[PDB]
C-alpha cells in the first residue's frame, strides 16, 4: 500500500494516481447493504470511467462487525483491483445513512486500516481533534491516506469560516482536506469557490476537495482545474448527494476544460 | 429628428428576454455567438458560406476587419452578402473601435454614421454600440436603431485587468440607462478572483438590476468557466470559434454547445 505526498508538488499518489495534477480525478461511491450487494455494484462499477472507487460503509447493514466489513471490502478490492479504495462510514448528519458512536467509528476505521484492503480513509473532522488526529497518524502508520471531510447539506458559511476549517484539516494531518456545502443563493456558490482558491493558493501545501451542492452549485464539481478542487463526484447508476451528474458527462467536461 | 411617414425584435421585461429572428435571448440555456471576419468583399462572403455549417445562434460581423469601412455603402455591400447567405439567424453589426481592441480606429462621427447606415439598410437585426463612445451620441444612436426595429448589444471591454465588482454593475446598470436591448461586458483576469469577480458581478446585476438579459465573459483559458456557466450565473449568451478563437479563451462551437446541453439537464 505505499502513497506518496509530494508538499512541494502539491499532490497525493494513491496506485499510480496523481491527485493534485492535470484534470480533477472522479470519485463515485458504491453503495450495497449485503456483501452479495457490494459485488454486485462493485460488477457494475468495473464497466464505468471513474478514478476513485468511494466504498460507502454506511449503506452497509452490517457494520459493527468486523468480518462482514472486511469480507466486503475483500470483495471489491478482488473485483475492481486498480483503482485505489476510499473507505468512508459517512455519519447521517453529514450526509450518510447511519449514525455510530464515536468509539465504534474508530474501531471501524481502525479494521479498515488494519486490513491492508483500503487505500484511503475518510475522517470526518467534527469526530473530535484528539481523535482525528490520531487515528490519522495510526493510518499513516499504515500506508493509508486519509481524506478529512466536513459536510453542510443546509447553507453556505463565510469563506473565511470555509477557508479556517480547511486549514484545521490540514493543520490535524489531512493528506487531502475535503469540504461540501450546500447554496441558498447563487453568490454562494461563489462563496465556495472563493474559499477554495484562497486555501488552494495562500496556505495548502496539499490537494483540496470542495464542492458546492445542488444544481445550482454543479459548476464547483466541473471547474476544479482552474480554482484547486483535486476531484469531483460522479454518479453511476443514481446520485448520491444533491448535484452529481453522471460520470460520462463529467468527465467529457473535465476533458473539454482540460484541453481549452 | 428621423422621421418616417405615417426587421422585427422582441422584448420581455418581465421575462428578460430579447427574441430576433425567433431565438429567445435569456430563455434555457445561453445562445452561441460566432464573429466573422473578412478583409475585402469576397474574403466576408467566403467566410459566411463557409460559417453557415457551423452549430451558432447568432453571427456576428466584425466591420473592423474589413478594409473598406469608410464608405458606408460598400459596408452595406458586405452586410448584404451575409445576410443573402445567413437567412435564419440574427445578424449583428459590430464595428469594435480602436480604444476596445479593434483593428481598426474611426472618428466618433464616422463610427456613428456606419451604425445609421447599417441600422438604414434593414439588413442586419442588431448593432453594437460601446458604451464609452459618449453618452449624447449613445443615446440618440439607440433611439435610432429602435426606430428601425435594430436591436442593441451595447458593450464594454477590458483585455488587460478585471474592474471591481461594483465598477462592473455600474457599467451594466448605465447600459440599461443609456437604453441597451443587451448590456454586453467582457473583461481579463490576471488572478483566478478575478474570474469569481466577473461571476459575482453577473449575478448581482441580474438579480438586482437587469429587467432584460446580459452578457458577461471573463477571457482567457483562465476565465473559461465564465462561457459556460450562464444558466445558472445569468450571462445570456457566449462567444465560441468555428475555425480559429477571436477573443482569447472561446472554445469551439462544438464543445461549448457540449457543455452548455449538460449543464441545461434536467
Ligand atoms: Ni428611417
Amino acid at each position: 500500500n505505499l502513497y506518496f505526498q509530494s508538499n512541494a508538488m502539491k499532490t497525493v499518489t494513491v496506485r499510480d494516481l496523481v491527485v493534485g495534477e492535470g484534470a480533477p480525478k472522479i470519485i463515485v461511491s458504491l453503495m450495497g447493504k449485503t456483501i452479495t450487494d457490494v459485488k454486485s455494484e462493485a460488477l457494475a462499477y468495473r464497466e464505468a470511467d471513474f478514478d476513485i472507487l468511494e466504498w460507502r460503509v454506511d449503506h452497509f447493514a452490517n457494520v459493527t462487525t468486523a468480518e462482514s466489513v472486511l469480507e466486503a471490502a475483500g470483495a471489491i478490492r478482488e473485483i475492481i483491483t486498480d483503482k485505489p479504495l476510499l473507505f468512508t462510514f459517512r455519519s447521517a448528519k453529514e450526509g450518510g445513512e447511519q449514525a455510530l458512536t464515536t468509539g465504534q467509528y474508530i474501531d471501524l476505521n481502525r479494521a479498515a486500516v488494519d486490513s491492508g484492503l483500503v487505500d484511503m480513509i475518510d475522517l470526518e473532522l467534527f469526530t473530535g481533534d484528539d481523535e482525528v488526529k490520531a487515528t490519522v497518524g495510526y493510518a499513516h502508520q499504515h500506508n493509508v491516506a486519509v481524506i478529512m471531510s466536513n459536510h453542510d447539506f443546509h447553507k453556505t458559511p463565510a469563506a473565511e469560516e470555509i477557508v479556517q476549517r480547511l486549514r484545521k484539516m490540514q493543520e490535524l494531518g489531512a493528506d487531502i482536506p475535503k469540504i461540501a456545502v450546500m447554496p441558498q443563493t447563487k453568490a454562494d456558490v461563489l462563496t465556495l469557490l472563493t474559499a477554495t482558491v484562497e486555501m488552494q493558493e495562500r496556505y495548502a501545501d496539499r490537494p483540496i476537495i470542495t464542492m458546492s451542492m445542488s444544481k445550482t452549485g454543479v459548476i464547483s464539481r466541473l471547474a476544479g482545474e482552474v480554482f484547486g478542487s483535486a476531484a469531483t463526484f460522479g454518479a453511476v447508476k443514481k446520485a448520491s448527494a444533491p448535484g452529481q451528474i453522471s460520470v460520462a458527462d463529467l468527465r467529457t467536461v473535465l476533458t473539454i476544460l482540460h484541453q481549452a
